[PDB]
């Protein structure tokens, strides 16, 4: 196919051809916008070179930036970028510390019930009317509330809380009740973290103001928590909604591979593992060489942005066998990259990966012989984390 | 005695240590004992501070302007900008639209209002033989020009410098924080379709955070945060800084009294002995050497504009003291090359005004130094309290 | 339940969580929620771990024997062998000298004195009914062989075993560690002109420490507290150990009653079940593929010998269960490879010793299970209390 | 000059042409020993890539080993190697937090008046008999002081303890004494260690106790403060001796260097940084590479031990100019690596040049004609610290 272009609504759909044309024939492929080539970068693809790339952090960089955007820490362009930057052992220890406090087992099983309840409720609304969109009916709004117990946000403020979000989610004038929610949001957690400082819970957000950040005065703490809150606000919730909503298509493409978790439900979990391989949320990040780097025989020079292909590393035959491309839930694979892989590895993996097991586990059991209408199917906006905004659904059953 | 970085308690004179690095060690080292790897420079003198600030592409701004690697660091105390610039070509686009909000119209418009204000403050100090020069005018001053160059409409003025003082300040400055985060929020939106001059409108009507952005619009609010904050500290503390030199070298404001016409010089020589920003650092972005010195690639180096200010090697023997007729050319009061400062004259007018009321209402003042409380931080030197008195 | 380092109240029964991982996850991948690039593997199958053991070119011991990247960080809390061993060839020279020390002549010798003391401690209890066996025989017992290895004169076993036991212990261990080196370093000195056949003796003949070496010196001194504590804590595991094994199945037990000639055997069998050293981690010093699983150059991987040696892909349905008459063979107990225990022999012949005597002196005896205390420690299982009762 | 070779109480003496030598014709030297190839390793001998590696730790390891020999960490071999090995950050961190605790500036000026007490006193016994050992007379027994007040040792014991030092100290059956200090030693600290759970000063040893080293149980932190105790007692007291003995020759050859520092002692101290450089009691050190790394066009394999030779480094005619051999008190060298650079820069930098400036100080004051016997001279075993035992002294002046 194609050569490399970051990803648009558009291309969402099938980048796959994409990814094994630069596996197979430019591995670690340069990049030169012709207008800026002061910005040239270069994109990681295959498998083991991505996942070297991700665990060397010494050498490839997270402080510098996460996309292919030099302007990143500046003003113009930003658009598509995480709310947040993140540094590098060890600076980034300590934070890594605190928050991975309000990250425990216990988290996933304190929410997993409401999580449930959400499910079957939508489920059974659609199995009303037969069909819907179940992104807009549930993958959308779902994430939300696993977000707001991550941040540690009270029940009372839930309905409150997710309306803000949808409203700043929604961004990609329609944005301006957009900007809206991002003051409003932006002030409810000055308030939640003075809350914190007397009344702390065990949320990542509690540990962090219960650790001093933020504390006397301190003004780029307070704001940095805020940076954290809206990186998981956004990123938090449409990441997961790109697993569940982009298995959708994979499925169904595949009655016989549903038909396998539909008498023996066992399969389940590791089937979260192979639909988080193939629909890779998080397709690629990047990363700034902190000096001259050789992969192949290709030599990145220092300051120089890469990006890591997520999407393609999970997809790379030479990793997972000739079938890379097609879905097995019984594959079981080992070393995806869909959380990453070395001092920044996901902290909400596995609350990700419970979602998508409630999720996949309710639907299979309620509606066994559901259908998606993939061509009438829309992508959301941005190059890095690719997710559905609408997925036509329709159970073959109604009632 | 030997190079430190400063603090409340050694900022009312960092002098003698300046000379001692200019004089014996141009290229210090300074490496801390617990971590040797966290080792820096400090640039003292006028010539290389000069040039280092000058050539960007060799001492970066992108990757902090302290000289602590760990500087972003969650675990507290950040005596640091909200946040960093990037060096060109990256720069270059943000600073060619954030000029548009630094124009002569734009300084030439509030300078009224500012005197105004300048002499309605002083005349209730005179009403009360005296009180604190910096709380009760210094300090809510430059607010009004922040405000001014953000693009905040005058009847939000008493509002908005409620937060700011309270942020610039028992932390009710985190609700002051989250009021004013959400209140240029609304005036980000109302930009989108009011594109006034000021910097905000130009970035708005740019597309920065014009689209639920996030990140985009964050980066705005960071901006301004810097703003709000260092442009009022920076300006207090040239104008509070200025407070016991005038008041030392009553022969100096003398010249200034029979002659007023020397106020805008005398303003340059403020300006170069106060460098409210003392320091910044910056980062090699190759192994570069200074002198007998070579420092590696991707080390800290201060720029102690502070410092360069005052080496002899470049304004004469008395270059340590006070000549509001010297005129001082070259001056690193506000950095050299690709970042020197844009609210440059806003800064410059501001002092031009306060000092020229000042003098003119109250010829005749008195600063208690030794009652004088300094700010902590050590990059940036202003004044708490400056007790003042007309008499 | 998942995998997670045993503790002294995980210890009690961590084979479910074997069989597990075994079972499910052959190449189990450890990420730490606050530190993910301190992550780590376990094998627990035996044909792995019997191949990871044996490739040393490919699993190294030279980075540490624990999972933990900041083992040798003195913060606090260092749950590992008090000195490393290096890989061939380094290796092949000293494990070739000490091994002089472990020879049949060695292990032979000394039987007989130790068969003494089990039969003294063991009639010192029949004459009290019972007492705890651990304190009053288990833990004192290997501290004479381990003496005799370290070429210890037999009046010194009484004032040794003093600091020995206070050691691997109010830390008057201390005390006992400085007494304790420092009686070494005599003995060391010593042995540089009457060299007999002990590991030590070897190891100084060849001229380490001998000379004011230090380090040298220090190595020598490092080694036998390796031996000291590791030595003691093995054996006492895994005669402590057996105890709720044979108390648990007294069919077995009645099979070496009726007849004895099937205790050398049984000894085979409960070293495969006891694994006092349950893992221990080694590091890939290249991209290793196990499976579907790829680890990493340089990262640890723990080495289950415990889950190795109960592996039903090994030893059949009933490997999690006791058959004195099993003889297993290729057990993980003592390693394999170039790291392979050389007091395999003296630890054996302890529990043949001890086992012998225990049946033979106290057929029908009893332990209260549920009153037994485990060591902390998550590489060694052994047991700090197994009351025993004769009757 | 000859090829490179370990240094030896023969060769240490004029070591500096080899070290051009490798310099000027191979900067990145490959050493295979003959009959044990697979120990060979590397010699990194210009300024410039001896500074980058001790400065990359990333890269370059020192957890591994010091010196060139790889049985190092095992027990055969050793004799010539620390007797403690460092760690790297971030784990080498929290010890170098805690230690450097016990080095501020007020233990230089605690002990120094005792430096120069002890100084006077056995120069004016020279001065009686106008000449003698000025190494076995003071440079050996004077370091002894520092080390054993930077250690913590209470005046009452600095006789006995002095005594162990000495015994040690000579290692290089005379050594029989010193099997036999060590033990005294020994116990000796095991001892103080105890004295310090409950009476904690603010040396070193005091700051990693009250941090709780070696405390409950903890044998193998007791252990490593013994190790590092003993790396003191042994490596810092004879690199100082190296550096005020080795000065002698340095100064005698140039009585004009000797006279500008005759007729303004503020040159002094700058001198003593000359003289640290042309000195550089710690010639050189190892490192393993951790990875593929490539010096000009060399590309020393992973796993391989380098040598960094300081001693080369800091005669390097690129860093110094051409006169880099010669003696300049005024030169005022940057970037010596007597001290090395980088997380393990050396924490008694301040306290060797206290003692090395109050040394030189009172001997140019008290013997401004001295003369040194260099042919007579008498240099230390081993190829890593270069030390003079014996320096026949000889004040051309008596009484
Ligand atoms: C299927 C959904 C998700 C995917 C694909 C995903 C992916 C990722 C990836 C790849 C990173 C590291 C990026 C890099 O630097 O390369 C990351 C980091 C992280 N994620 Fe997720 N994530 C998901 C859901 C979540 C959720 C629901 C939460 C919060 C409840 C979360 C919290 C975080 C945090 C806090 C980190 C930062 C860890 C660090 O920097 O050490 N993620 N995520
Ligand atoms: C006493 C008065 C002030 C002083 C001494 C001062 C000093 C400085 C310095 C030293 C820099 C460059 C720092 C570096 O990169 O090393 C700077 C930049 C700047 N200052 Fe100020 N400043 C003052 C007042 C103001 C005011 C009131 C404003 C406007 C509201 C302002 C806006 C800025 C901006 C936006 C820049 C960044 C320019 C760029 O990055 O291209 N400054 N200032
Ligand atoms: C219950 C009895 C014991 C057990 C289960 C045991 C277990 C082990 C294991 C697992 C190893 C290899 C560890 C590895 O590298 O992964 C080992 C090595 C060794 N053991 Fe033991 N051991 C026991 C008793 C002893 C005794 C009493 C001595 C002798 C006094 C001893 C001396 C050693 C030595 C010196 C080695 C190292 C060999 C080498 O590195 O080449 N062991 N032991
Ligand atoms: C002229 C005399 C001395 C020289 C040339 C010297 C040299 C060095 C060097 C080169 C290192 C680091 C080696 C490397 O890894 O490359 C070192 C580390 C160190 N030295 Fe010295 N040293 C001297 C005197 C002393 C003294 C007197 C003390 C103690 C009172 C001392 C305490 C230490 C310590 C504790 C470190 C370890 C720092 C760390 O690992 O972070 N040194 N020394
Ligand atoms: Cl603290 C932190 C910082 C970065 C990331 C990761 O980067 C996030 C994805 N994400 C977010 C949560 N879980 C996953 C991101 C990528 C690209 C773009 Cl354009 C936007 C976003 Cl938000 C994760 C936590
Ligand atoms: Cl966009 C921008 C970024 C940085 C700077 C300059 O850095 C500011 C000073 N400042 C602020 C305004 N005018 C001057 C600063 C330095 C040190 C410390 Cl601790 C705090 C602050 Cl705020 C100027 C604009
Ligand atoms: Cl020279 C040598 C080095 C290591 C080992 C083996 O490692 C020992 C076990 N050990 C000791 C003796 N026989 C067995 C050990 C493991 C874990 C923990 Cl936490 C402590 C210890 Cl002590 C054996 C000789
Ligand atoms: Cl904690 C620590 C570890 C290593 C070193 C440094 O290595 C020391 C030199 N030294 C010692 C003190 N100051 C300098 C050394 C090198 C070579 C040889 Cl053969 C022996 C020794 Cl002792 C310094 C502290
Ligand atoms: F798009
Ligand atoms: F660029
Ligand atoms: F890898
Ligand atoms: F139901
Ligand atoms: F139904
Ligand atoms: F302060
Ligand atoms: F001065
Ligand atoms: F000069
Ligand atoms: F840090
Ligand atoms: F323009
Ligand atoms: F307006
Ligand atoms: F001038
Ligand atoms: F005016
Ligand atoms: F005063
Ligand atoms: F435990
Ligand atoms: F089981
Ligand atoms: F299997
Ligand atoms: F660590
Ligand atoms: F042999
Ligand atoms: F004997
Ligand atoms: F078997
Ligand atoms: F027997
Ligand atoms: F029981
Ligand atoms: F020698
Ligand atoms: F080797
Ligand atoms: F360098
Ligand atoms: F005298
Ligand atoms: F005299």
């Amino acid at each position: 196919s194609h050569e490399f272009q970051l990803a648009t609504a558009e291309t969402w759909p099938n980048p796959w051809p994409m990814y094994r044309a630069l596996r197979d024939h430019d591995p670690v492929h340069h990049v030169v916008p012709p207008q800026r080539p002061e910005y040239d970068y270069y994109v990681l693809s295959r498998h083991a070179d991505v996942w070297s790339a991700a665990r060397d952090h010494q050498t490839f960089s997270s402080a510098q930036g996460l996309t292919v955007n030099y302007g990143e820490l500046e003003m113009i362009g930003l658009h598509d970028t995480p709310p947040m930057v993140m540094q590098d052992p060890p600076v980034h220890t300590e934070f890594r510390k605190l928050v991975s406090r309000g990250f425990t087992p216990r988290q996933v099983e304190t929410v997993e019930p409401t999580v449930r309840k959400f499910v079957v409720e939508r489920l059974e609304k659609l199995r009303a009317n037969g069909g819907g969109d179940i992104v807009t009916e549930l993958f959308k709004p779902l994430p939300s509330m696993v977000v707001a117990h991550y941040l540690g946000v009270p029940e009372e403020d839930w309905t409150q809380f997710d309306g803000w979000t949808q409203a700043i989610v929604a961004a990609n004038g329609a944005t301006t009740g957009a900007l809206d929610a991002v003051g409003s949001m932006m002030a409810y957690f000055t308030g939640l973290i003075e809350r914190r400082r007397t009344e702390p819970a065990d949320d990542a957000i509690s540990h962090l103001v219960a650790a001093g950040v933020g504390a006397d005065g301190d003004t780029a703490g307070t704001l940095s928590i805020l940076a954290f809150t809206f990186t998981m606000v956004t990123g938090g919730n449409d990441t997961v909604t790109g697993m569940l909503g982009g298995s959708m298509p994979l499925l169904h493409r595949r009655p016989d591979q549903r038909r396998l978790l539909l008498d023996d439900p066992e399969g389940i979990p590791d089937a979260v593992e192979e639909l988080l391989r193939l629909t890779s949320p998080v397709q690629g990040l990047a990363r700034t060489t902190t000096r001259d780097v050789t992969i192949g025989d290709t030599t990145i020079p220092a300051g120089r942005r890469v990006l890591l292909l997520y999407g393609s590393a999970n997809r790379d035959e030479r990793q997972y066998g000739p079938d890379a491309a097609e879905l097995d839930v019984t594959r079981c694979p080992r070393n995806i990259l869909t959380f990453s892989h070395g001092a920044h590895h996901c902290l909400g993996a596995a609350a990700a990966r419970m979602q998508c097991r409630v999720a996949l586990t309710e639907l299979l059991a309620r509606c066994p012989d559901f259908e998606v209408a993939e061509s009438r199917i829309v992508w959301s906006g941005g190059s890095y984390v690719r997710r559905p905004l609408s997925v036509p659904f329709r159970v073959t059953s109604s009632r």
